[PDB]
């Protein structure tokens, strides 16, 4: 009954180096073990060692154009550092951001591993960049490689190819290059919740509406659950988890979970707008680790408010290490329901529980 906790100060080295005070700070991981120390969760915990990935393990999200030019900014120089970071939407690059990028997907794969040979029942990853906005062949959203896509197809190279996992985004924005990454897979069910706003909200495109539900053979296999008109909060996320997200999940029994655990719709957040607790978190983890045997690995996103993404990620490592759940504090925002109704309409043809 062993919880793995992976953290390496090594990736505080990715910075801006033309906006130090750009919300994705070296100090939000720092900050989020920092709470783990003061809460003693930490020593609680197996403590899992970071590794660089490697470049044949990028290569099982990412191309070999994609990945190259990413390795060559380690070397860059300032001027060539800047004009590359603006090729792409809303990214800065350092010459230390490369070894960060491979040191949170490595972090991942090695968690995943101790979770799949048995040696944790769950892990918490607290890693930076971030991963799902980056695409097969682009970087995007702060993110240069798809640490989430990545894991998931880690844990299918050391299993089996058709090895069943959720990844369950609760980044408040759209993991749109999990989205495309797993697009056409059966094996990889992609379930986000995120602000949309008719696609006006960032990364501003309508392939986060709830009529995306996958290509090909991957039809039914992606669920999105985009959120309008609203402030939400802890009761619309726990409504979408009871009507959508965990009759969907318990029907494909997950074998392996990845929680995209962005902690921008909390309460506090600078940019998401929204106000999910700490709590709220900890129940939505609490309810995950019902899935798989248990087998849960919760990775961090985004979420730029430093005080409320320590408070919410250590209540989730909290409830991956077996504490009770806390109570929680409204009535549904109608608009909440009338995404949930879009969902259920879209997905009732691909799961029989709807
Ligand atoms: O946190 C984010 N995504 O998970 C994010 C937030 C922003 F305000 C702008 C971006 F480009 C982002 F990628
Ligand atoms: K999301
Ligand atoms: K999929
Ligand atoms: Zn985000």
């Amino acid at each position: 009954p062993i919880t793995g906790l992976v953290y390496d100060q090594r990736m505080m080295l990715h910075h801006n180096m033309w906006d130090s005070h750009h919300p994705e700070l070296p100090q939000r991981i720092s900050r989020i073990f920092s709470r783990h120390e003061e809460l003693r969760l930490l020593s609680r915990c197996h403590r899992i060692p970071a590794r660089l990935a490697t470049e044949e393990e990028l290569a099982l999200c990412h191309s070999s154009k994609h990945i190259s030019i990413i390795k060559s900014s380690e070397h860059m120089k300032p001027r060539d550092l800047n004009r590359l970071g603006d090729e792409y939407n809303s990214i800065f690059i350092s010459n230390e951001s490369y070894t960060c990028a491979l040191l949170a997907a490595g972090s991942c794969f090695n968690s995943a591993q101790a979770i799949l040979t048995g040696q944790v029942r769950n892990a918490v990853a607290i890693v930076r960049p971030p991963g799902h906005h980056a695409e097969k062949d682009t970087a995007c959203g702060f993110c240069f490689f798809n640490t989430a896509a990545l894991t998931a197809r880690y844990a299918q190279s050391i299993t089996r190819e058709s090895l069943r996992v959720l990844i369950v985004d609760w980044d408040v924005h759209h993991g749109n290059g999990t989205q495309h990454i797993f697009e056409e897979d059966d094996s990889v069910l992609y379930i986000s919740l995120h602000r949309y706003e008719d696609g006006a909200f960032f990364p501003n495109s309508e392939d986060a509406n709830y009529d995306k539900v996958g290509l090909g053979k991957g039809r039914g296999y992606n669920v999105n659950i985009p959120w309008n008109g609203g402030k939400m909060g802890d009761p619309e996320y726990m409504a979408a988890f009871h009507h959508l997200v965990m009759p969907i999940a318990r029907e494909f029994a997950p074998e392996l979970v990845l929680v995209s655990a962005g902690f921008d719709a909390a309460r506090g957040d600078p940019l998401g707008g929204f106000q999910v607790t700490p709590e709220g978190y900890a129940h939505l983890t609490h309810q995950l680790m019902s899935l798989a045997a248990g087998r849960v690995l919760i990775i961090l996103e985004g979420g730029y408010n430093l005080t409320s993404i320590s408070e919410s990620m250590s209540m989730c490592t909290s409830m991956l290490l077996g504490d009770s759940p806390p109570s929680l504090d409204t009535p549904l925002k109608t608009s909440a329901t009338v995404s949930i109704n879009n969902v259920l309409r879209a997905h009732a043809p691909f799961w029989s529980s709807l």
